[PDB]
């Protein structure tokens, strides 16, 4: 996250971090037992850490759990990242509590205009390298699909959104991807792709949650 703010410690409760070893991805809890990241953040090997505040540090609310399986969405195109989602079931349910907290799934699309919270362990530089230790956020409203598809000309599908600010200087950058785009209290965004970080006319482009939720759901019971 560049130009966002210190989220401060478990103010993110479904925020998970992906471990292979190090922070590779951000995720979103949505029930005990399963976790929602982008497609691009898939590979095996994988631990999810909630609880998580310093990704460096054992603070006290952490809960470690290996992955059991990832589904990959069926048409996931990893050269354009359409369709950028994928599942992940922990090998055991998460306990529950404030700072351990699932996100609730959309029922409707969120409009070009609605504010919504962008939190992850990425990058927060637009040029040069500086990884934080804790977790950083960003208040985005979401952008029109017209402003969205003039930013990216041939790169925005129906499975896509811009949230940000085309005056740049507030993004989501490297090591923000899966994680959430939460927009009154749902999760509508994934931290998919950019052009960079932070640029001028390069805001980011985020999956579009609202599209998955019946195969989220159909993948969960028979999961
Ligand atoms: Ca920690
Ligand atoms: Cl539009
Ligand atoms: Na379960």
């Amino acid at each position: 996250i560049v130009g966002g703010y210190t989220c401060g410690a478990n103010t993110v409760p479904y925020q998970v971090s992906l471990n292979s070893g190090y922070h590779f991805c951000g995720g979103s809890l949505i029930n005990s037992q399963w976790v929602v990241s982008a497609a691009h953040c898939y590979k095996s090997g994988i631990q999810v850490r909630l609880g998580e505040d310093n990704i460096n540090v054992v603070e006290g609310n952490e809960q470690f759990i290996s992955a059991s399986k990832s589904i990959v969405h069926p048409s996931y195109n990893s050269n354009t990242l359409n369709n950028d989602i994928m599942l992940i079931k922990l090998k055991s349910a998460a306990s529950l509590n404030s700072r351990v907290a699932s996100i609730s799934l959309p029922t409707s699309c969120a409009s070009a205009g609605t504010q919504c919270l962008i939190s992850g362990w990425g990058n927060t530089k637009s040029s040069g390298t500086s990884y934080p230790d804790v977790l950083k956020c960003l208040k985005a409203p979401i952008l029109s699909d017209s402003s969205c598809k003039s930013a990216y000309p041939g790169q925005i599908t129906s499975n896509m959104f811009c949230a940000g600010y085309l005056e740049g200087g507030k993004d989501s950058c490297q090591g923000d991807s899966g994680g959430p785009v939460v927009c009154s209290g749902k999760l509508q965004g994934i931290v998919s792709w950019g052009s960079g970080c932070a640029q001028k006319n390069k805001p980011g482009v985020y999956t579009k949650v609202c599209n998955y939720v019946s195969w989220i759901k159909q993948t969960i019971a028979s999961n």
